[PDB]
Formats: structure tokens, sequence, C-alpha cells
RNA sequence: GACGCUAGCGUC
RNA sequence: GACGCUAGCGUC
């Protein structure tokens, strides 16, 4: 069932599992312009290249006074997208409100939709 | 089902699960004189007391050119005993030869006989 | 980011 | 030892 991700630090809404996409069964990104508003970016202090994408920026919660580290932003194929680490969020079940703290995506089981270039 | 612990680094036989005893359902020690031949000690650089015992020393694989860290030696009640961390070892099934690498005792499921002072 | 590794610190 | 938290390094 649908879930939302909240910033672990300030509990601000980040996105919904419906917006989440999986790349190479290993990396997690989020679609839509709404999410772009929820984080700010910063040139990565240790940028580098690996696999199918290059690491350009660190990303953080947009909430001033929070600035919680949410992960990175990368160039993947012809796209520049955010890649997030679940450890930076609280997962909340929308129907019940039950909150879950994961450390690894491997432990978080949901409909893991694979990334599709045709979604932009 | 009885199994043997091998030094993770040099693969030397250390003990059997038969010899293992649990203290406070959290800490693991080894009975018998045979095990006493398999490790050497060195005063603990960062001693301290906690729970029911006192940390006196570190213990290492007695094999020279190995000396893999196996855990500690403590005064517990009126006992001087070794306390081992499972991640310093490789578990081997005696019947099949299958080897398992655990990191935490909670993950290792064997007949965990609790410590009995009546056994020295 | 995913994973692996070293060092240090902290609690019982 | 059982947990917990930092920092750095490496790999793709
Ligand atoms: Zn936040
Ligand atoms: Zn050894």
């Amino acid at each position: 069932e649908n879930k939302k991700l909240l910033c672990r630090k300030c509990k601000a809404l980040a996105c919904y599992t419906a917006d989440v996409r999986v790349i190479e069964e290993c990396h997690y990104t989020v679609l839509g312009d709404a999410f772009k508003e929820c984080f700010v970016s910063r040139p990565h202090p240790k940028p580098k290249q690996f696999s199918s994408f290059e690491k350009r920026a660190k990303i953080f919660c947009a909430r001033q006074n929070c600035s919680h580290d949410w992960g990175i932003h990368v160039k993947y194929k012809t796209f520049e997208i955010p890649v997030i680490k679940i450890e930076s969020f609280v997962v909340e079940d929308i129907a019940t409100g039950v909150q879950t703290l994961y450390s690894k995506w491997k432990d978080f089981h949901f409909e893991k939709i694979p990334f599709d270039p045709a979604e932009m």
C-alpha cells in the first residue's frame, strides 16, 4: 500500500513511494517537480564516476534549520536526477500512520517500480 | 547439532559449539583446557567494568603469524574466562563441511547452553 | 548512491 | 564482549 517518506530529522514530507523508481535494482530516485522543491543541492565535495552515472551533487532537506543529508544528485544517461538513501527518512503508512525506520533499501519492501526513461 | 569454530584468519580449529556457554544471554565463553592452548592474552589497553564482569585482557589466535583478535578475557564473579566474538571465527558443519560467516551471535542459531558455575 | 574497510568515541 | 555513534579510505 501507498507510503510517504518524511525527513528523518524535521519530519517534513519528502515524497510518496508511488513516485519512487529503482535503477539497476540498487539505486533509488524520485519523479515529479514537487520533490525538486523539497531539497536543495550542492556541488559534491568528492565527486566521482561509477556504474552508469556520475556523482555531481550532495542533496539536503530544503527546510532551513534542517538541511538533513538526503543523498546525492547524478547524471544518469541523458538525465540529472536525485538518488536518495532511505536511512534519511521515516516511512509512514498512509492508511494507519505507522512509521518505520529503515537503514537499508534491501529491508524496505514495497512495489519497487524500475526506472523508465519514457517517464522523463 | 554440534559444529566447530575455526579462526577466521588462519582457519585453525578453536573449539566446538558443545564447549560454548552463554552468560546473561549475551556473552559467550568456552569451557575446557584444550581451548586454553589455542589463544594467547595481552593486557587490555582500554579496560573497564560492566554488567557482572571486569575486562582484564584481549585474547588472540595463538598461531604465530596470525594472532587474530578473538575477543577478551574477564573476571566474572570468581572466574577468569575468555569471552569471544563470533565474527572472529568461521563456523563449520562437521557432517557437510559447510562454512558460515556470522557477524553477530543473535544470527547464529545453535543450542545455546547457559553458563553453569558448577562446570568451573 | 550501493557495498566493503580502517581508526576513534560513547552506553551497560 | 554486547550494542550505539562519528571520521576517513577503498571498490563499482
Ligand atoms: Zn528535514
Ligand atoms: Zn588464527
